[PDB]
């Protein structure tokens, strides 16, 4: 039945679709800095998504904890970011969660505590610059039709944040 609800959902205003491999699900404790303990629903192993919003899709290949690599597209460098930092979230990312700053009680519109998936991402959807900061950045080669894109979101064709591409197209 995990296959089966997270093969495709909506998070972060994203459509998610998996296009490849499988994961089995697990409950993992983490720490905040800020030493707030979470419990994560963490995906174990080798998997693909598909992402698509409003203004911007992306195209994601992830394994346990750790994002592989992440193409996107979008209108604008705002929802370009916003896709970024729905991919990063969802990665579950040590980096992404030793980005967080201060304690998570974010509430929904009926003022209960969202699950701490949301809690990251809402985290996240107020200020990316911690995040994007600790990412970090890898050498990229050049290639038709995709551009780097750095932390504070310049783009460059020498450079990009960790497993980040920008499509051209």
């Amino acid at each position: 039945s995990h296959m089966r609800i997270s093969s495709s959902f909506s998070f972060g205003g994203f459509t998610f679709k998996r296009t490849s491999g499988s994961s089995v699900k697990r409950e993992e404790e983490v720490l905040t800095g800020n030493l707030q303990t979470l419990k994560i629903r963490v995906h174990e192993g080798y998997e693909e998504f598909t992402m698509v919003g409003r203004r911007a899709t992306a195209i994601l290949r992830k394994a346990t904890r750790r994002l592989i690599q992440l193409i996107v597209s979008g209108r604008d460098e705002q929802s370009i970011a916003e896709a970024i930092i729905v991919a990063m979230v969802f990665s579950q990312e040590d980096c992404m969660i030793k980005a967080v700053r201060g304690d998570l009680n974010f509430v929904n519109r009926a003022n209960q505590r969202l699950n701490p998936m949301h809690q990251l991402l809402r985290h996240f959807q107020k200020d990316a610059k911690v995040l994007f900061q600790n990412w970090g950045v890898e050498h990229i080669d050049n290639v038709m039709g995709m551009i780097g894109i750095l932390p504070d979101m310049t783009p460059s064709t020498e450079m990009s944040m960790r497993g980040v591409r920008i499509s051209k197209m």
